[PDB]
């Protein structure tokens, strides 16, 4: 139901390879990607919305928590921006 962030993710990836990832639990409405790419800088992250909203809950417990070498994933939602509670 919103927009999930992936602040997790390595440097030789593109479009279906970083998707195909968040394309394991079912078809994304949405994707996106961040990354400088164009002065020699990496953010590492990107963005990507599932067409239900389950599935959204679902790619958290099967990615929030997968630490790698020397980063940690941050897979989780991405969509406060918000002052309620």
């Amino acid at each position: 139901a919103h927009k999930l962030f992936i602040g997790g993710l390595p440097n030789y990836l593109n479009d279906d390879q970083v998707k195909e990832l968040l394309t394991s639990f079912g078809p994304l409405k949405a994707f996106n990607l961040v990354k400088d790419s164009a002065t020699g800088l990496s953010k590492g992250y990107a963005f990507c919305e599932y067409v239900d909203i389950n599935v959204t809950d679902q790619a958290i417990a099967g990615l929030n928590g997968m630490q790698l070498g020397d980063k940690k994933l941050l897979v989780q939602r991405a969509s406060v921006g918000a002052k309620n509670a």
